[PDB]
Formats: C-alpha cells, sequence, structure tokens
C-alpha cells in the first residue's frame, strides 16, 4: 500500500518547489534485520534545497530509515542490499527516521544545498528491516521518505560535522575502552542544531563537546543503544575558529572473545558523532570530517559525564 502509482513521485507545489517521494519499489525482506537500498537520482540539474522531510514508514516492520546525498551510488540495481554499500564517494546524511523515536523539523529559513554543479545529484534511501513477520503476506514494501525541494536560495544552509573513529581496538572483556576524537575548527562559525550517534552493541555512552580556552561545553550525549534519529541539542552552540570540537566513545568489551576493531560488521564497531548544523549562506560549507585526536592529552578535563552511563 502507499506504493508508486501512476501519478509518479514528483508533486509539483507551486512555482519553484515540488516534493519528491522516495520510496523502496516494492521489495519484501526474506530476512530479520534486512537492510535495503535505493536511489532517485533528482530531476532537476541545477542547485536546489531540501527543506523539510516527510516520512512514510511502516509502523510494522520498519526499524529505521535514512537518507543520504551523493554523487555515485552504489548500485545501479533497483534497489540493493546495503552491506554492498551506500555511495561510492562519500555520503551526507541528510536525515534519520527511528522507529520510538520521531524525527524534529528543520528551523525555518535553513535548508539543505543539493543538485547543481557542487551539490548530491542523488538520494540515496536506506531502510531498515527489523521485524519480518508483517511479510508473512509476501507483500510488497513502499517505505520511504518525501522531501520538500525549492529553488528558492535560503539563508542558512544545513551541513554535517561528522568525527568518526577508524584505528579503535577493544580487547575482550575489557571492562572499558574509550575512543577519543579531536580536530580543531578552522571555518567559519556553524550553530549545532541537532546530533546523531552510532556505534554498534558494544556503545555504552557518545558524547561530543566544542572546547574553547580550555572550558567544555556538551553538544550533544547519548546512549547509542537508545533509537538512532538525529535529536535536537539542548541548547544552540556555536563552534567558531580556533574551537576544539572533541568527541568520545566509551565502549566495553564484556560478552566478546576477541578484540573488537572499527568495522562494518555486527562484530566490529564504529564510534560515530554527527553534528547538523547550519550556517549563514555566505559562508557555508555542507560537509566537514575528523577522523584524527589532534588533542589527546586535553581529555584529562573531560566532564565525568562523558563517562557515566545515561540512566534508562
Ligand atoms: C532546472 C530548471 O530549468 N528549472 C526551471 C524552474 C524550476 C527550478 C527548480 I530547482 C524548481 O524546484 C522548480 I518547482 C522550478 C527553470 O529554470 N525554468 C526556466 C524559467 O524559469 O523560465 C529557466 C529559464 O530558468
Ligand atoms: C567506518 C565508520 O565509522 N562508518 C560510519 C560513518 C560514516 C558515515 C558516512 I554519511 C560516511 O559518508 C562515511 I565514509 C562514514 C557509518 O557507516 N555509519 C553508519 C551510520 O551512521 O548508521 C552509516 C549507515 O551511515
Ligand atoms: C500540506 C503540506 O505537506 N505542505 C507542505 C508541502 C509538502 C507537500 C508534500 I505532498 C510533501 O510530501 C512535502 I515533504 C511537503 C508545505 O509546507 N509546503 C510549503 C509550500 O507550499 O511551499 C508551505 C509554505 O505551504
Ligand atoms: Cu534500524
Ligand atoms: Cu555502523
Ligand atoms: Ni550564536
Amino acid at each position: 500500500n502507499e506504493c508508486l502509482g501512476t501519478i509518479g513521485p514528483v508533486t509539483p507545489l507551486d512555482a519553484s518547489d515540488f516534493a519528491l517521494d522516495i520510496r523502496m519499489p516494492g521489495v519484501t525482506p526474506k530476512e530479520s534485520d534486512t537492510y535495503f537500498c535505493m536511489s532517485m537520482r533528482l530531476p532537476v540539474d541545477e542547485e536546489a534545497f531540501v527543506i523539510d522531510f516527510k516520512p512514510r514508514a511502516s509502523m510494522d516492520t520498519v526499524h529505521h530509515m535514512l537518507l543520504f546525498g551523493c554523487n555515485m551510488p552504489s548500485s545501479t540495481g533497483s534497489y540493493w542490499f546495503c552491506d554492498e554499500g551506500t555511495c561510492t564517494d562519500k555520503a551526507n546524511i541528510l536525515y534519520a527516521w527511528a522507529r520510538n523515536a520521531p524525527p524534529t523539523r528543520l528551523p525555518k529559513g535553513v535548508g539543505f544545498r543539493v543538485g547543481g554543479e557542487t551539490g548530491s545529484k542523488y538520494f540515496v534511501l536506506q531502510v531498515h528491516y527489523g521485524d519480518i513477520s508483517a511479510f508473512r503476506d509476501n507483500h510488497k514494501d513502499c517505505s520511504g521518505v518525501s522531501v520538500h525541494l525549492t529553488r528558492v536560495p535560503q539563508p542558512l544552509i544545513a551541513g554535517m560535522y561528522l568525527m568518526m573513529s577508524v584505528d579503535t581496538v577493544i580487547p575482550p572483556g575489557e571492562k572499558v575502552v574509550n575512543a577519543d576524537i579531536s580536530c580543531q575548527y578552522k571555518m567559519y562559525p556553524m550553530h549545532v542544531f541537532a546530533y546523531r550517534v552510532h556505534t554498534h552493541h558494544l556503545g555504552k555512552v557518545v558524547s561530543g563537546y566544542r572546547v574553547r580556552n580550555g572550558q567544555w561545553t556538551l553538544i550533544g550525549r547519548q546512549n547509542p543503544q537508545l533509537p538512532q534519529a538525529f535529536y535536537p541539542v539542548e541548547h544552540p552552540v556555536d563552534v567558531t575558529f580556533g574551537d576544539i570540537l572533541a568527541a568520545r566513545c566509551v565502549f566495553t568489551g564484556e560478552g566478546r572473545t576477541e578484540a573488537t576493531h572499527i568495522g562494518g560488521t555486527s562484530s566490529d564497531e564504529m564510534c560515530n558523532l554527527y553534528i547538523m548544523y547550519y550556517m549563514e549562506a555566505k559562508y557555508a560549507l555542507s560537509f566537514m570530517t575528523c577522523t584524527k585526536n589532534v588533542a589527546p592529552d586535553m581529555f584529562r578535563t573531560i566532564p565525568a559525564e562523558a563517562n557515566i552511563p545515561i540512566p534508562v
């Protein structure tokens, strides 16, 4: 149901706006925890701005959905298993829908820039099917997300700052292993408005901070075992030239018989903190990444909550 009909995926809205429905082409999981991927090229070649997102998920099977922007989807197929990949180039996450933690809307006047000469030419949708019981009907699922695109330039441009670990090693049975990430910020000011954390089963807590003149200001702190949606920041926080962004993921090796390193399988781990921000249009860049730990010693002053499990 809700599947793609004779009217197609593009809904005209007015002279310069249209909604684009990005849905699975009627797929059927045959195993629980199946991750399906699919892509949609933007229908317009010129620059546009994504200013809203509306989920169209099947509450009875969809565990989570992510929408990315990129220039080279990993497969040319109708849909594929995301284990093959999302995009050959580096995908930019735009939206996350997590079952049981409703998404928050973008601030008005803020939009992601896409298309054109340097923006994403494709949207890639990942849909995680958990309970494949509802598929006893062997029916087809068309879950997805609708995006509102406009040609009208937005005064604030949303972007993503991804902090991630690449060298972490978690010895088996090890009670506590910290993965620390830190970089100095050297662009125009960005204001953080939402954040998402991601780790696999060994993750206990993930926190990120802006450090200025030695003082730590919390950006976000979350239990990665909770739904991995983008959560709004408690208080708006600017990150400016000179500041240091610092994040820590706390892992345990308990329950594993061998060491766990960074990787894409359930037996591997990941330490990600996605910081969603907006910047004035004339100063904006759409994405930044930190995969290092430039000021290792700085963590001796990280707030205690960074090591404290979040109470349910
Ligand atoms: C890519 C293109 O040609 N677009 C149309 C106008 C348009 C752009 C976007 I992005 C959009 O979301 C919507 I709705 C409409 C266009 O440019 N049409 C012509 C026109 O405005 O007459 C050319 C000459 O500008
Ligand atoms: C090695 C690793 O940590 N990969 C993460 C972070 C990542 C996200 C994006 I967007 C990206 O372009 C790249 I290169 C890496 C990772 O795969 N995280 C998952 C996640 O955050 O759920 C995927 C599904 O986005
Ligand atoms: C009723 C509604 O959803 N109005 C949205 C436009 C929209 C339609 C669809 I169908 C959709 O899938 C998405 I995502 C967005 C809305 O707020 N549109 C703006 C517009 O009409 O330009 C405001 C200003 O009215
Ligand atoms: Cu999920
Ligand atoms: Cu992962
Ligand atoms: Ni400010």
